[PDB]
C-alpha cells in the first residue's frame, strides 16, 4: 500500500542512474522520454486507485524499454526494466490478491447508500423530539411504512441493528417517555425470524462465492505478455462486470420478498437457591460469634430458622398448566393432522371421515370453547386496536425495562409474527367447518390482550423487584475521586511524553509505574479504606516525586504539567429500631401479597377458567414491593443523615442490605417460577394457536 511510494524511490534512482548515463550522449531518445516518465512517477500521489499509478509505471516502463533496449549500449543498463517488470508482477499479484475477496467494495457501497437513508429518516423522526400516544400511533404506522419502504436485505439486518442503536442512542434522551419500550417491541418483532433472511442472504453469498472462484481460478498465472497481459485482464474485468449484474441479481431476491414464512409445527429453573448469609464476613463473624447492634428484641430474633425457612420458600414454590394443556393440544393436533395422512379412497371410506369429524369438531369446540373458557368471544373492540391497528397494535405492546424473561420476549416477537397473518388469516373456516376464522383473530387478539396485561404485570413487578434489588444493592472518598481520574488521564498523558522523547523515558515509564496507582486511581467503583488510605498516601508521594520528575528531568512544558497537577491535587436509635419493625411489616405487606397471590395462583390454580390463576398471577405482580421500598427509603433516609455510632451502624447496614437480598432471593425463586410458567404459557400458547391455524387451513 504504502510501499508506492518505495516503488516510485527506486524508479527515481534508476532514472537518476539512467539520465546521469544519458545525459551527455547524444542520440535524443532517452533523455527528455526518461525524464518525462520519472517526472510522471514523481507527480502521481494516487493511491486507492492501484491501476493509476501502475498505468503511470506501466507508461514509464514503455519509455524505459525503448530507452533501453533501443539505443545507449553502452549508457542503458536495461535491467531496471526487469525490476519494474517484477514489480509489475508483484502488482498483477496484488490484483489477484485483491481479486480473492472483492464483494466488500460494492457491498460497502451498498451500505453506504442504505444507512444514510436510514440516517436521514430518524433523523426526521428525532428532530420531531429534538427541535404523543397518538404521535406515538402515527410515528408506528410510519415506522411500517418505512419498514416496508427500506426493503433491503443485508442492509435489513442493519437496519434491525439501527433501530437498536437509535433506542440505545436517544436512550439517555429525556424527550420522550416510552419510545424505548416501543422500539424495544419494534426490534424484537423485527427480529422474529430474521435468520431465513439471514440463510438466504448466506446462500446468496455461497453461490456469489462459487461464481467468484470461477471467476478467479479462470484468472491464471500469465506471468508473461507485458505488452499482451492487457488480454487477460480484460477478460478478468468483463468476468467482473458480468458476476457484478449476476450479484447484483442475486442480491435483487428482496427483503419483501423474503417477508413471508410458513407453520406447520412448534415445541417449548423451577427454583433457585442462594444464601449470601456468609457473604460479608464480619456478618458472618457475627454470624460465627455487639448490645448496640443488638440491643433490643425486634421480633425476629432467630436467623437460622429464617434461612431454613427462606430455602424453604425456594424449595416449596414449585407449585404451567395452561402450557400443559396447550401442549396435549399441540400433541393432538398433530395426531388429528396425521389422522387423514393415508390414501385417496382407502382413508375416505371409513378412516379420513372419522379424521375429518375429529377435523372439524376440533375446530367447532376450538370456537365454542374459546367463547367459553378464557380468551372469550363477543368482543371485538380490541381486535380493531390488536388485530388491526397493528403498527399502533405492536407500539401498544407495552415492553418492560429489559434469560426466561427474553425467551418469552422472542416467543411474543414470532407469535406477533403469526398473529399479523393469523389476523389476515381472518375469513377461511369454513373450510374448517367461515366467519369463524375472524371470530378467531378476534379470540386471538382477546388472549394477546390478556398476555399483555400479564406482560405489563410483569413490568411492574419486575420494578418493584428491582427497587429491592437496588434496596438490598444500596450497600468518603465517593466523587473524590474525579481529580483522581483527571490526574490518571494526566499521568498516562506523561507516559505518553515519556514516549514522546527523541535515555532517560524509563524513569518515566516506572512513573508510568506509578501511573499504575493512577490506573488504581480508577480502581474500586474494610480494608478497602486501608488501601483508598494508601491510594491517597501514594498520591502525596508522587506529587513530591512530580516535584522530583520535573525537578531532576528539565521537563519544562512536563513541569508546568506538573504544576498544574500539584494545583489540581485539591437519639435516633430507638426509633430507627421502631422504623426497622415497620419495615419489616411493609417488607411482610410485599411477601404477604406477593405470596398469598402465588398461592391462589398455584394450589387453588383449578378454580380458574385461563382467569383466576391470571388474576392471582396479575395480584402477585402487585406485590406491595413499594410499600417495603417506603419504609426502607424512609429509615434510608433517615441513616443517611444519621450521625455514625459504630456499635450499630455499619455491619447492621451491610446486614440489612443482605436480609433484604435474602428476602429478594425467595423472592426471585417465586418470580422465576412465575415466569417459568407465563414463557411457558406464551410458548405453548403459540405452538397451539399455530396448530390451531394449520388446523383453519386444514
Amino acid at each position: 500500500p504504502s510501499k508506492a511510494i518505495e516503488v516510485r524511490d527506486l524508479i527515481k534512482i534508476v532514472e537518476s542512474r539512467a539520465i546521469s548515463l544519458i545525459k551527455n550522449w547524444p542520440e535524443n531518445f532517452v533523455l527528455r522520454g526518461l525524464k518525462d516518465a520519472i517526472d510522471a512517477i514523481l507527480n502521481l500521489s494516487p493511491f486507492s486507485p492501484i491501476a493509476e499509478y501502475l498505468s503511470k509505471l506501466e507508461r514509464v516502463f514503455h519509455l524505459l524499454s525503448e530507452w533501453e533496449k533501443l539505443a545507449s549500449r553502452e549508457y542503458s543498463l536495461a535491467n531496471e526494466m526487469d525490476l519494474i517488470k517484477k514489480k509489475i508482477i508483484d502488482w498483477r499479484k496484488f490484483e489477484l490478491s485483491n481479486w480473492n475477496n472483492l464483494l466488500k467494495l460494492e457491498e460497502y457501497k451498498l451500505s453506504e447508500r442504505v444507512y444514510p437513508r436510514l440516517y436521514s429518516i430518524l433523523q426526521f423522526i428525532i428532530l420531531k423530539p429534538f427541535f404523543f400516544t397518538k404521535q406515538n400511533l402515527c410515528e408506528s404506522a410510519s415506522i411500517i411504512v418505512q419498514f416496508i419502504t427500506d426493503l433491503t436485505v443485508g442492509e435489513f439486518q442493519l437496519c434491525l441493528k439501527c433501530l437498536l442503536s437509535f433506542s440505545q442512542h436517544a436512550a439517555s434522551l429525556r424527550i420522550c417517555h416510552g419510545i424505548d419500550a416501543m422500539l424495544l417491541n419494534i426490534y424484537h418483532y423485527f427480529e422474529q425470524f430474521l435468520s431465513k433472511v439471514s440463510e438466504a442472504i448466506h446462500t446468496q453469498k455461497q453461490s456469489l462465492e462459487n461464481s467468484i472462484k470461477e471467476r478467479i481460478l479462470l484468472m491464471s498465472w500469465k506471468d508473461t505478455n507485458v505488452y499482451a497481459l492487457k488480454e487477460s485482464a480484460k477478460k478478468s474485468h468483463a468476468e467482473l462486470f458480468k458476476v457484478l449484474h449476476r450479484y447484483r441479481e442475486v442480491l435483487r431476491q428482496p427483503v419483501s420478498s423474503y417477508l413471508s414464512q410458513k407453520h406447520d409445527w412448534d415445541s417449548l429453573e423451577n427454583n433457585s437457591a442462594m444464601w449470601v448469609a456468609k457473604k460479608v464476613n464480619l456478618s458472618p463473624s457475627y454470624i460465627e460469634k455487639t448490645e448496640i447492634m443488638k440491643l433490643v428484641p425486634v421480633r425476629f430474633s432467630n436467623t437460622p430458622t429464617t434461612l431454613r425457612l427462606m430455602w424453604t420458600l425456594f424449595a416449596n414454590v414449585e407449585k404451567s398448566t395452561f402450557t400443559n394443556m396447550v401442549s396435549n393440544l399441540i400433541t393432538d393436533a398433530r395426531e388429528l393432522m396425521k389422522l387423514t395422512p393415508e390414501t385417496i379412497n382407502d382413508d375416505n371410506l371409513s378412516e379420513i371421515k372419522h379424521l375429518k369429524s375429529r377435523k372439524h369438531l376440533l375446530l367447532t369446540e376450538t370456537f365454542k370453547t374459546l367463547k367459553a373458557f378464557g380468551l372469550q368471544y363477543r368482543v371485538k373492540a380490541g381486535i380493531e386496536e390488536n388485530l388491526s391497528n397493528l403498527r399502533n397494535l405492536l407500539a401498544v405492546i407495552p415492553t418492560f425495562p429489559v434469560l426466561s424473561i427474553e425467551k418469552v420476549d422472542r416467543s411474543l416477537m414470532k407469535s406477533l409474527d403469526f398473529i399479523p397473518k393469523f389476523q389476515t388469516l381472518a375469513g377461511h373456516q369454513h373450510n374448517d367447518l367461515v366467519p369463524e376464522v375472524q371470530k378467531g383473530v378476534g379470540l386471538f387478539n382477546s388472549m394477546l390482550s390478556l398476555q399483555l396485561g400479564e406482560r405489563a404485570q410483569l413490568v411492574e413487578f419486575t420494578n418493584e423487584l428491582l427497587a429491592l434489588k437496588n434496596v438490598y444493592s444500596e450497600v468518603y472518598d465517593h466523587d473524590f475521586e474525579n481529580r483522581a481520574q483527571a490526574v490518571s488521564m494526566l499521568c498516562q498523558i506523561y507516559a505518553i511524553v515519556i514516549q514522546k522523547h527523541s535515555s532517560f523515558q524509563s524513569i518515566g515509564h516506572e512513573l508510568s509505574r506509578f501511573a499504575d496507582l493512577l490506573s488504581n486511581k480508577l480502581f474500586p467503583s474494610a480494608d478497602k479504606v486501608s488501601s483508598i488510605r494508601d491510594q491517597q498516601k501514594g498520591i502525596n508521594d508522587l506529587i513530591e516525586y512530580c516535584r522530583k520528575k520535573r525537578t531532576e528531568l528539565p521537563e519544562l512544558s512536563y513541569c508546568f504539567k506538573h504544576l498544574v497537577s500539584l494545583q489540581s491535587l485539591k437519639d435516633e436509635f430507638l426509633n430507627l429500631m421502631n422504623f426497622v419493625l415497620n419495615l419489616f411489616d411493609s417488607l411482610l405487606s410485599s411477601i404477604e401479597t406477593a405470596t398469598k397471590n402465588m398461592r391462589t395462583f398455584k394450589e387453588l390454580a383449578e378454580t380458574s377458567s385461563f382467569i383466576e390463576m391470571s388474576s392471582c398471577f396479575s395480584k402477585v405482580l402487585r406485590a406491595f414491593n413499594l410499600k417495603f421500598q417506603s419504609m426502607k427509603l424512609s429509615s434510608l433516609k433517615e441513616k443517611l443523615r444519621s450521625s455514625s455510632v459504630d456499635k450499630m451502624s455499619c455491619q447492621l447496614l451491610m446486614l440489612f442490605l443482605p436480609v433484604c437480598e435474602q428476602f429478594i432471593n425467595l423472592a426471585e425463586s417465586v418470580l422465576d417460577y412465575f415466569i417459568n410458567v407465563h414463557n411457558s404459557n406464551l410458548d405453548s400458547l403459540s405452538k397451539i394457536s399455530t396448530l390451531f391455524f394449520m388446523v383453519a387451513n386444514n
